[PDB]
């Protein structure tokens, strides 16, 4: 998409070298924001093939909460096996603050529903939010938040999100993750009985590593095609009573798929 | 500042109308992100008249971590006077989050201490991050963080912030904004023998008040200045150990002040 190669180049023109966790090097720049018109279509990168199986099946398990991965594992959904335990658990990673925000006075709060109140009884508030980064379950967790924290706005009948996103692999990982959230505006928005607005994406740590090159070169070299157009097929009595079956994407003609290499 | 002119431009040219808390109307946008290269100089307003000492204050106080507002009235300072009890208490508001986070299992956590631990030993990190948004003890304070999230960065000897805002009266408030955290950035960087990089603002519902557009139409018809530049006058042995007296502005050339009246 526009926004996504513009962000690569960004990357390639400004980034600075340096390192990761440990181990493969990266470019990367600090401070990024793009914005995604909704109404434009959904953003599902075209310039190489991606699907939206596992994101949908992601995005349905933290709407319910349970950290561990049987669901995801049930439909063949693998992208958590990496950091699960012997169990299939993660430790209280994003669901489980999603849903359950563990607090000292012994309660559990639950901010999906706390937002989608706030949502139908006070749309103009300026904190309708939702925080993963709980400082006191970091050590506990996975792995630590990247998609930490995110705000809600409404706007003449348009529901609108920004996501702060601490870190950001740009090729491998944030295709995936502007479309998640898309699909949870969308969800929300039916949800509210309201349209979907933008969908605004801030990073921190942006970067592109040294092994992915040859492969952003490669999609930089490629013409975006028109966004598909999302389609829910269904309207669900709540946020936590959506299926798999419900969404489908029409109109998605994206160019070859493009492997990621990673180390280990 | 030319970026705080462009954004009060861009609230006029974009922003929506509609309401606040409970009164007085806005033009609103969702989203924004602006940066100073704090190299080239302390990003104080010169279209209008602004002064430190509120700000180095409070700075000062937020890195204590009490919460009672006994050392700001110590030295006159008002600011949050308006929403202090009868004993001078705030609830776990910024401070007490910043320094000691309380955890389900008792625990307090430092962040402050935390984050310059990283910049000293893992300055690469992608997780240098201070988040007062404590969603289990919202309701005890007195005020929900506005700046509510903040992340570090080190590239090429210099040290970066962005700041997460979720709501911002950009007229009365940002200036003192950007001005606090810039001061944080310098601080932090004296402690971390590192030159001052990048100050990156990410705003969430970032608004005018209708009450404020004579004073901003004003200030954007006066030109920006050249920026002050901040002096520290004294190396402390820690980010705990500054002073009111350590901080200095030089070659502060600003236009007159514009008041700012607000409604009860």
């Amino acid at each position: 998409m526009k926004q996504y190669l513009e962000l690569m180049q960004k990357v390639l023109d400004e980034g600075t070298q340096k390192n990761d966790r440990t181990g493969t090097g990266t470019l990367s720049i600090f401070g990024h924001q793009m914005r995604f018109n909704l109404q434009d279509g959904f953003p599902l990168v075209t310039t190489k093939r991606c699907h939206l199986r596992s994101i949908i099946h992601e995005l349905l398990w933290f709407l319910q909460g349970d950290t561990n991965i049987a669901y995801l594992h049930e439909n063949n959904v693998t992208i958590w096996d990496e950091w699960a335990d012997e169990n299939g658990d993660l430790g209280p990673v994003y669901g489980k603050q999603w849903r359950a925000w563990p607090t000292p006075d012994g309660r559990h709060i639950d901010q999906i529903t706390t937002v989608l109140n706030q949502l139908k009884n006070d749309p103009d508030s300026r904190r309708i939010i939702v925080s993963a980064w709980n400082v006191g379950e970091l050590d506990k967790m996975a792995l630590a938040p990247c998609h930490a924290f995110f705000q809600f706005y409404v706007a003449d009948g348009k529901l609108s999100c920004q996501l702060y996103q601490r870190a950001c692999d740009v090729f491998l990982g944030l295709p995936f993750n502007i479309a998640s959230y898309a699909l949870l505006v969308h969800m929300m928005a039916q949800q509210c009985d309201l349209e979907v607005g933008d969908f605004v994406w801030t990073g921190g740590d942006t970067h592109l590593y040294s092994n992915h090159m040859d492969q952003t070169h490669l999609q930089l070299s490629r013409e975006p095609r028109p966004l598909p157009k999302l389609i829910i097929k269904r309207k669900p009595e709540s946020i936590f009573d959506y299926r798999f079956e419900d969404f489908e994407i029409e109109g998605y003609d994206p160019h070859p798929g493009i492997k990621a290499p990673v180390a280990i």
